[PDB]
């Protein structure tokens, strides 16, 4: 041999006065370095070195050439330093968004495992849902998002990799009059806390009512906050839909009961979403692997 | 001169990103929508939209115009709703954001009380924090935010009415190495999950370490989601700060312990924030009253 | 109607105490304004005005409504002011690039005519050639470019409108030994000043040599500057190619002679190039019209 | 460790914007090129290229790396060329930029003289001005620039050797209203074509108006092209400043007149500018000598 190795060796030769000593010091093959310098001299059509009783010195040509060699060796080191600095900041940070089912079950175990493997990466995690996360995924402010989406609706700009097949549960307060219901039609007159979903607030229950041949569900309120949702429901007669993970993991469990209908609800697929054109850091790859491991 | 229907059409266009998609929603012919938009553009003598691969996007002029469009449309709607309320037709919409201490304690009781008194008003609740909420207060899309803030910081066109003085605790997993610590200095070498705050992630612990003469706290990760935070802490050795309300009301209580520090921590004030010059609707004032009632 | 006219009228009514006087002052039809206010009151389901012996006053409902009306009227004026400010800066400036044949013959007459019609537009003109101008056209720093290009080679991002069919002439010093040549083959051993062209320096003469079955032309030097080219040639034995306009309009005319070969050279088409997705100001449109007028 | 051939390949890729297009130029298999690039990326542990619709583009890492790549490649080439020249093989390349006074007077004579002495060196001349030329001096793609500059301003890593002290005149059309003016104050209300200068367009006339106690000169237009400038002035009532050399040597002399002012105008110094730590090739030094000879 590599020209940069030969140039670094030439610099060392000027300093120590010996091709052989410079080879030894740099851990290069002496005959290899000798052949490499010969090849360079042939290409340049002039000798760089002249033999002395001492060892070797630079020729007039070698002194001229060395000014360039030093610039080139320094520039290569500067390039490597700059790339190291830029890469270090890139590899050193992850920012992503996560939906409640991921945030509550997969993430905590995944973050702990991840941090053992990648002790020097700063992770920035926020709540996020599709398509809200889309402009942030696209402008590059969010590296990836872990969110429910409908395969056919996802922006062409985005890659989508399935992560978890989630459950939706209908939930009300522990003593709700409809707690024993078997069919969705039995709930058709209840009032709903419309919760967040890819197609808009309440889209899941609205679409379920529609497919089961029912009128629009009655809007009680819109609660886009999953943090607030279990408590709002616990202290009202509203029904809602939520991921089963949230039903299992909230501060109001003693005050809530799911209503296990014999009518099936959808199982939203949670995806890893990101721009397809955009390179992924090793750490981001590693975190997604850990999240995948804990999402089964 | 601007036409109100066209403003609403432009907002819809922005929401969905296509002329064809918007036209469907507004029950209008594709060209009919274009006629109206072109009318607004022809007169402003400025293009508001640009054809993209994915549909239409706002030009620079369009982006600037939107904040005005939204305030005009939302104020026109609030004007109508208020008049109805003044005649005892208690219908309308209220959209507001809340912080974790409010959402978990005051809000479930307040919304239940409000709904009993004003059954026909449609309420939309979301998460939110100052200053992120400021642009939505200014354009009228958010009627108020219940959020921590520092009195002196708040922008001059906003009004801030005190709602609740919160309590901050430091929390770790139940068997944390420092579970029995009583001084902030003993935590100097611990790693932190930086939680959200008006002054930015980790601001409370950074400012507490500062005032107690300590170096910067060691960043473990940034967790902007209060929904995710307790579980993240429960399954790691990260410490965090959280509102006492969250410490008492989360899904991981049995796995968490507050550190029994005898160094005092701050007590952030939660405010009702609004754009001052906008007249509060009677319905919104009623909801704010119920929230205040339950926040004491 | 228009709601904003009705709102402005309502503001005036509060001030002057008369619907009829407010209509007269604003140059609105009295019966039209009366009907418009009635329609608004019907929509709001409350009266805004009550008759007095004096004229009219606002009702309690009208006083509440007026707070919103004033915000809406102010906001519309602010929107119009902001758009005016943004549009004014957009319409007030043009920046473009031009090739030598345009710069020397069409532009000076076109700029003078343009400036009479658009006295308040600042024009910024620079030299430019395709494809060098492409990244600047695409990022929006250059509004348009007037340059030679090959139709099939132009970026899909760009619109191209033909402006002028130019002539290429071979030029040497007045006494060049080959001044009387009739065939390109007679020049095959001459040395060339490679001049700028869309396909790279010397592309025209290299491609002409190739099509006429000749070897590569001999490179004397590369002169990318058309400003420098006529003088460099006047003081050497180099031949070059240049637009006929440059041959006719340079400081070294007395020292140069074109060599009128019977072998034809190409006639590069000069285009107006720009991003197709990007809206064009009236002034830019007007300038291009003036340039077109003077490019025939 | 970096490989020189791969750096050259990356520069070629950047020039043409496609892997396929670059591979053709370098006489290599598509995949072979990718192998080499992937080798450089795999080792840097950073992506240098991204697939776009139009081919490939440099990543942030790639853009940062390019300045280093270019200096390394161009220094390696200069090293070889210098060695050849030191053996009396006067071949190589010199690339340089020149300002209008130099290009029109000194340059035609200097290039002719240089070509007689060093017939086998390939010279590439372009227009250029400080500070626009600085990045190309730093990355080694431009060997020197002959340009006006202010001594004190010049960046510390650049060397500036004085070449010529120029003369500025104010010029208008022959029958200009102010053709017979003798004081700068008499021109206060005239409109100006702002011509290019190291401190920005119009800097000379702005700074002259300033020093003479006058208000800002009235901007008529900005004309960055000295090629276009004389014709633009000849066919309008715009005044401009230009080097006296340009006033004497342009295509519109019969239609132009210098204003016979008895207020003194500045005399900008033209310098030879280079990156100081780069060793000047013997051939470049020879060309600089001839330019100095003719600039006196
Ligand atoms: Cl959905
Ligand atoms: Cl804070
Ligand atoms: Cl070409
Ligand atoms: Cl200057």
């Amino acid at each position: 041999m590599l020209k940069l190795q030969t140039l670094q060796a030439l610099i060392c030769i000027e300093e120590v006065g010996s091709l052989r000593a410079a080879a030894q010091l740099l851990h290069l093959s002496q005959p290899a370095l000798s052949a490499a310098i010969q090849q360079l001299e042939d290409e340049l059509k002039a000798p760089l070195l002249v033999r002395t009783k001492r060892g070797v010195s630079l020729t007039s040509f070698g002194q001229a050439f060395m000014k360039h060699a030093r610039l080139i060796v320094t520039e290569s080191r500067r390039a490597q330093e700059e790339i190291g600095q830029l890469r270090g900041r890139w590899e050193g940070h992850i920012t992503f968004a996560a939906s409640p089912a991921i945030a509550l079950a997969a993430l905590p175990l995944a973050l702990a495992s991840f941090a053992r493997e990648f002790p020097d990466v700063t992770v920035n995690v926020r709540d996020g849902m599709y398509p809200a996360v889309s402009p942030q995924l696209r402008d590059g402010t969010l590296d990836f998002a872990l969110t429910a989406a409908h395969k056919h609706d996802i922006d062409t700009d985005l890659e989508a990799q399935p992560l978890y097949v989630s459950d939706v549960v209908i939930v009300g307060q522990r003593q709700h009059p409809m707690a024993n219901a078997t069919r969705l039609a039995e709930l058709q007159e209840c009032r709903w806390a419309f919760s967040s979903a890819p197609r808009g607030p309440g889209a899941i229950i609205r679409n379920a009512f529609a497919r089961y041949g029912l009128p629009e569900p009655k809007l009680g309120l819109v609660c886009e906050s999953f943090l607030a949702l279990p408590g709002v429901v616990a202290h009202s007669d509203l029904l809602t839909t939520m991921p089963r993970t949230l039903y299992e993991r909230n501060a109001f469990k003693d005050q809530l009961c799911s209503i296990p209908l014999q009518d099936a609800l959808p199982n939203p697929t949670i995806y890893v979403l990101r721009r397809h054109d955009l390179p992924v850091t090793p750490a981001a790859a590693g975190l997604i692997r850990w999240i995948q491991h804990h999402a089964l």
